[PDB]
Protein backbone atom coordinates (compact mmCIF):
# COMPACT_ATOMS: atom_id res chain seq x y z
CA UNK A 1 0.00 0.00 0.00
CA UNK A 2 1.06 3.54 0.50
CA UNK A 3 4.16 2.44 2.47
CA UNK A 4 6.42 1.81 -0.36
CA UNK A 5 5.44 5.83 -1.89
CA UNK A 6 6.88 7.10 1.49
CA UNK A 7 10.05 8.10 -0.64
CA UNK A 8 11.37 8.83 -3.92
CA UNK A 9 10.71 5.35 -6.64
CA UNK A 10 12.22 4.80 -9.38
CA UNK A 11 10.15 4.39 -12.26
CA UNK A 12 10.57 2.51 -15.44
CA UNK A 13 7.89 3.41 -18.49
CA UNK A 14 7.52 0.65 -21.82
CA UNK A 15 4.99 1.52 -24.66
CA UNK A 16 4.40 -0.72 -27.53
CA UNK A 17 2.18 1.66 -30.13
CA UNK A 18 0.89 1.20 -33.42
CA UNK A 19 -0.97 4.48 -34.59
CA UNK A 20 -2.21 3.59 -38.61
CA UNK A 21 0.07 0.86 -38.89
CA UNK A 22 2.68 3.28 -37.84
CA UNK A 23 4.27 0.86 -35.14
CA UNK A 24 6.61 2.89 -32.37
CA UNK A 25 8.08 1.96 -29.15
CA UNK A 26 8.98 4.44 -26.05
CA UNK A 27 10.99 4.17 -23.17
CA UNK A 28 11.18 6.36 -20.17
CA UNK A 29 12.80 5.84 -17.11
CA UNK A 30 13.38 8.13 -13.38
CA UNK A 31 11.86 8.87 -10.26
CA UNK A 32 8.19 9.75 -8.42
CA UNK A 33 7.87 11.46 -4.96
CA UNK A 34 4.25 11.00 -4.28
CA UNK A 35 4.92 12.95 -1.14
CA UNK A 36 5.34 15.65 -2.91
CA UNK A 37 3.11 14.55 -6.06
CA UNK A 38 6.36 15.07 -8.21
CA UNK A 39 7.31 13.24 -10.99
CA UNK A 40 10.42 13.32 -12.92
CA UNK A 41 11.03 11.37 -16.58
CA UNK A 42 12.83 11.32 -19.31
CA UNK A 43 11.08 9.10 -22.59
CA UNK A 44 13.24 8.12 -25.48
CA UNK A 45 11.41 7.11 -28.89
CA UNK A 46 13.43 3.70 -29.37
CA UNK A 47 12.27 3.35 -33.31
CA UNK A 48 13.30 6.48 -34.76
CA UNK A 49 10.70 9.37 -35.36
CA UNK A 50 8.00 9.48 -32.97
CA UNK A 51 5.42 9.49 -35.67
CA UNK A 52 2.66 11.31 -32.90
CA UNK A 53 3.46 14.34 -30.73
CA UNK A 54 4.80 13.93 -27.18
CA UNK A 55 2.01 15.52 -25.78
CA UNK A 56 -0.79 13.39 -26.74
CA UNK A 57 1.01 10.35 -25.43
CA UNK A 58 1.79 12.42 -21.49
CA UNK A 59 -1.37 11.14 -20.43
CA UNK A 60 -0.51 7.63 -20.89
CA UNK A 61 2.98 7.47 -20.10
CA UNK A 62 1.41 6.70 -12.90
CA UNK A 63 -1.33 8.12 -10.55
CA UNK A 64 -0.22 6.10 -7.36
CA UNK A 65 2.47 9.03 -7.39
CA UNK A 66 -0.17 11.71 -6.33
CA UNK A 67 0.23 13.58 -3.40
CA UNK A 68 -2.86 12.90 -1.23
CA UNK A 69 -3.38 15.21 1.52
CA UNK A 70 -3.30 13.39 4.80
CA UNK A 71 -7.02 14.10 5.32
CA UNK A 72 -7.77 12.07 1.94
CA UNK A 73 -5.49 9.11 2.48
CA UNK A 74 -8.43 6.67 2.71
CA UNK A 75 -9.34 7.79 -0.88
CA UNK A 76 -6.12 6.86 -2.79
CA UNK A 77 -6.84 3.87 -4.94
CA UNK A 78 -4.33 3.95 -7.12
CA UNK A 79 -1.27 3.25 -4.06
CA UNK A 80 -3.88 0.66 -2.52
CA UNK A 81 -3.48 -1.35 -5.40
CA UNK A 82 0.07 -1.72 -4.98
CA UNK A 83 2.30 -3.92 -4.65
CA UNK A 84 0.76 -6.20 -7.14
CA UNK A 85 -0.56 -3.07 -9.32
CA UNK A 86 -3.74 -1.91 -11.40
CA UNK A 87 -4.61 -1.74 -15.07
CA UNK A 88 -5.39 0.95 -16.53
CA UNK A 89 -7.04 1.13 -19.99
CA UNK A 90 -8.67 4.52 -21.63
CA UNK A 91 -9.83 5.05 -24.92
CA UNK A 92 -8.78 8.49 -26.32
CA UNK A 93 -10.86 10.44 -28.98
CA UNK A 94 -9.26 13.58 -31.07
CA UNK A 95 -12.16 15.72 -31.76
CA UNK A 96 -12.03 15.47 -35.99
CA UNK A 97 -9.44 13.09 -35.68
CA UNK A 98 -8.80 9.28 -34.92
CA UNK A 99 -8.66 7.49 -31.50
CA UNK A 100 -6.19 5.76 -29.11
CA UNK A 101 -7.08 2.55 -26.76
CA UNK A 102 -4.13 2.17 -24.62
CA UNK A 103 -4.00 -0.73 -22.30
CA UNK A 104 -1.83 -0.84 -19.22
CA UNK A 105 -0.16 -2.74 -16.34
CA UNK A 106 1.05 -0.56 -13.13
CA UNK A 107 2.97 -2.43 -10.76
CA UNK A 108 5.88 -2.56 -8.49
CA UNK A 109 8.45 -4.93 -10.15
CA UNK A 110 11.38 -4.97 -7.30
CA UNK A 111 11.74 -1.44 -6.03
CA UNK A 112 10.88 0.41 -9.62
CA UNK A 113 7.52 1.31 -10.24
CA UNK A 114 6.49 0.23 -13.65
CA UNK A 115 4.52 1.03 -16.20
CA UNK A 116 4.07 -0.94 -19.16
CA UNK A 117 1.51 0.10 -22.35
CA UNK A 118 0.05 -0.78 -25.38
CA UNK A 119 -1.56 1.72 -27.48
CA UNK A 120 -3.46 0.99 -30.83
CA UNK A 121 -4.67 4.36 -32.75
CA UNK A 122 -7.10 4.09 -35.28
CA UNK A 123 -8.49 6.32 -38.00
CA UNK A 124 -6.29 9.21 -38.07
CA UNK A 125 -5.57 11.67 -40.79
CA UNK A 126 -2.11 11.91 -42.20
CA UNK A 127 -2.19 15.08 -42.37
CA UNK A 128 -4.76 15.79 -38.99
CA UNK A 129 -3.01 17.64 -35.85
CA UNK A 130 -1.67 14.34 -34.30
CA UNK A 131 0.04 12.46 -37.53
CA UNK A 132 0.98 16.04 -39.05
CA UNK A 133 2.71 17.19 -35.67
CA UNK A 134 0.73 20.36 -35.29
CA UNK A 135 1.00 20.52 -31.69
CA UNK A 136 2.70 22.84 -29.71
CA UNK A 137 5.41 20.80 -27.70
CA UNK A 138 3.35 21.61 -23.83
CA UNK A 139 0.88 20.22 -21.97
CA UNK A 140 -1.61 22.46 -19.99
CA UNK A 141 -3.01 22.24 -16.46
CA UNK A 142 -5.90 19.94 -16.33
CA UNK A 143 -7.96 18.41 -13.33
CA UNK A 144 -9.32 14.91 -13.37
CA UNK A 145 -12.30 13.49 -11.67
CA UNK A 146 -12.04 10.19 -9.99
CA UNK A 147 -14.85 8.00 -9.51
CA UNK A 148 -15.47 4.85 -7.37
CA UNK A 149 -15.99 1.83 -10.09
CA UNK A 150 -17.61 -0.66 -7.38
CA UNK A 151 -18.39 -3.26 -9.58
CA UNK A 152 -14.74 -3.54 -11.11
CA UNK A 153 -13.71 -2.77 -7.67
CA UNK A 154 -11.57 0.25 -9.02
CA UNK A 155 -12.39 3.50 -10.14
CA UNK A 156 -12.68 5.46 -13.42
CA UNK A 157 -12.25 8.99 -14.96
CA UNK A 158 -13.60 11.23 -18.20
CA UNK A 159 -12.01 14.29 -18.92
CA UNK A 160 -11.07 16.12 -21.57
CA UNK A 161 -7.75 17.28 -22.53
CA UNK A 162 -6.90 20.57 -24.26
CA UNK A 163 -4.02 20.57 -26.73
CA UNK A 164 -2.50 23.93 -28.30
CA UNK A 165 -2.48 23.93 -31.90
CA UNK A 166 0.63 25.47 -33.07
CA UNK A 167 -1.71 27.83 -35.45
CA UNK A 168 -3.94 28.70 -32.21
CA UNK A 169 -6.83 26.47 -32.17
CA UNK A 170 -6.97 23.63 -29.89
CA UNK A 171 -7.28 19.79 -30.09
CA UNK A 172 -9.46 18.27 -28.11
CA UNK A 173 -8.63 14.36 -26.36
CA UNK A 174 -11.82 13.16 -24.85
CA UNK A 175 -10.56 10.24 -22.33
CA UNK A 176 -12.47 7.61 -20.83
CA UNK A 177 -10.72 5.42 -18.13
CA UNK A 178 -10.98 2.32 -16.18
CA UNK A 179 -8.95 0.89 -13.50
CA UNK A 180 -8.99 -1.90 -12.11
CA UNK A 181 -6.99 -4.26 -9.32
CA UNK A 182 -4.56 -7.05 -10.68
CA UNK A 183 -4.33 -8.43 -7.00
CA UNK A 184 -7.53 -9.58 -4.93
CA UNK A 185 -6.34 -7.92 -1.64
CA UNK A 186 -8.56 -4.76 -0.08
CA UNK A 187 -7.89 -1.40 -2.05
CA UNK A 188 -9.96 1.90 -1.20
CA UNK A 189 -12.50 2.89 -3.03
CA UNK A 190 -12.96 6.21 -3.08
CA UNK A 191 -15.54 8.99 -2.59
CA UNK A 192 -15.68 11.39 -5.48
CA UNK A 193 -12.41 13.77 -5.91
CA UNK A 194 -9.95 15.26 -8.26
CA UNK A 195 -6.80 15.03 -9.44
CA UNK A 196 -4.88 18.31 -10.61
CA UNK A 197 -1.91 17.89 -12.58
CA UNK A 198 0.90 20.55 -14.18
CA UNK A 199 3.52 19.30 -16.60
CA UNK A 200 6.58 20.91 -17.77
CA UNK A 201 8.06 19.31 -20.95
CA UNK A 202 11.56 19.94 -22.19
CA UNK A 203 14.34 18.76 -24.62
CA UNK A 204 18.04 18.06 -23.38
CA UNK A 205 20.48 19.65 -25.86
CA UNK A 206 22.54 16.78 -25.95
CA UNK A 207 19.62 14.17 -26.51
CA UNK A 208 20.16 12.90 -30.83
CA UNK A 209 17.07 10.75 -30.25
CA UNK A 210 13.50 11.94 -30.25
CA UNK A 211 12.60 12.39 -26.54
CA UNK A 212 10.13 13.93 -24.24
CA UNK A 213 12.22 15.44 -20.66
CA UNK A 214 9.00 15.29 -18.23
CA UNK A 215 8.36 17.16 -15.02
CA UNK A 216 4.97 16.35 -13.34
CA UNK A 217 3.24 17.59 -10.15
CA UNK A 218 0.05 15.68 -9.72
CA UNK A 219 -2.02 16.77 -6.60
CA UNK A 220 -5.62 15.07 -5.09
CA UNK A 221 -8.24 17.64 -4.19
CA UNK A 222 -11.94 17.59 -3.79
CA UNK A 223 -13.06 16.01 -0.09
CA UNK A 224 -13.16 17.21 3.42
Amino acid sequence: GEELFTGVVPILVELDGDVNGHKFSVRGEGEGDATNGKLTLKFICTTGKLPVPWPTLVTTLVLCFARYPDHMKQHDFFKSAMPEGYVQERTISFKDDGYYKTRAEVKFEGDTLVNRIELKGIDFKEDGNILGHKLEYNFNSHNAYITADKQKNGIKSNFKIRHNVEDGSVQLADHYQQNTPIGDGPVLLPDNHYLSTQNALSKDPNEKRDHMVLLGFVTAAGIT
